[PDB]
């Protein structure tokens, strides 16, 4: 895998988990993911504890995750599961210029649905008072996997396969705008 | 917001097969997806004595493993207001090794009955050279939160702009008419709920 497959998998998500060490101990938080190429931007209330974590620029872990299918193989030793999965390590630091928080906002909404930052209300100055953005580079980062039908090494009737796990946005209502219900019954993170 | 019952962990833990354990190694933070099988509170991790969590899992340290459900999308009115509805949980606790095969086997049949209900009954087990070779882990928890959205955006403006949910949903989708009615019994159903 190359920095183009991590960039494919950072276009398709827009959730994270992200860890990192305080008080000697690790935490693990969910974050929202916007992001653009390889850059990971970070949000929230500057009234967090994960401000000041961040704020210290210390080395964090972002971590990325997709569950695809269950393997069943003849062998319950051989059972599995087809994912995906990423880790990002990066050091943060701050994005100060607000029309730069404004962006990163606009690349966000429109991983999430395009077309819906035209139609709605967007962030003022005073909005973006006391939230942080953080962006994130990777240091280093790698990725894992596993995909296709289960290993089996055996003769016996029992029957083996995958039970694929499908991820969907469903109906939201018919009178949504086109921009919305254009999403319905796709499939996502994939 | 938050939570912090038992019975909400517990149920939680039943409906989930994966996490994230996030741990220390020379002082850098880790952060890798793992099996999860669960009993009450109890999760057991396992895996290959090759593989580098062995080791940390050895020491005894503090660990932190996550949960995350992903539900649907929030579009408010105001960018500002737009969410994610989600469920989410972090554990913490201090891994110990189980040693006796037949607690190990067990562990395995709890494991497959989450994934699959009727699947360990149909399925080949593990020889006792097979265990022999995957460690098995419990952790109870120490200390654990949760926190969750749920519901409809919040606004207040009367601008004339749509505003609702986008729902997520995970569907086990057919994986062919000639597997067994256990397996087909999940055909369509929806899951991590």
């Amino acid at each position: 895998y190359s920095d183009e497959d991590l960039v494919a998998m950072l276009d398709r998500n827009f959730t994270c988990t992200v860890s990192f060490i305080d008080g000697g101990i690790p935490y693990a938080i969910p974050m929202m993911l916007a992001s653009e190429g390889k850059t990971i931007y970070l949000h929230g209330s500057m009234k967090s504890r994960i401000y000041g974590i961040l704020k210290t620029g210390q080395l964090i872990a972002i971590s990325l995750l997709e569950i695809n299918g269950i393997v069943l193989a003849k062998e319950i030793k051989n059972n599995s599961i087809n994912y995906v999965s990423a880790l990002i390590f990066g050091r943060p630091y701050e994005i100060d210029d607000t029309e730069k928080k404004i962006e990163v906002f606009r690349l966000l909404t429109e991983k999430l649905v395009k077309g819906r930052w035209d139609n709605s209300i967007k962030p003022s100055y005073e909005d973006l008072n006391g939230v942080f953005v953080f962006a994130v580079k990777p240091e280093t980062f790698s990725m894992k996997a596993r995909t296709g039908p289960p290993h089996d090494t055996s003769t016996d009737d029992i029957w083996s396969g995958v039970l694929p796990i499908q991820h969907t946005i469903s109906e939201a209502g018919e009178n949504a705008p086109e921009y919305v219900k254009s999403l319905y019954g796709k499939r996502i993170f994939i």
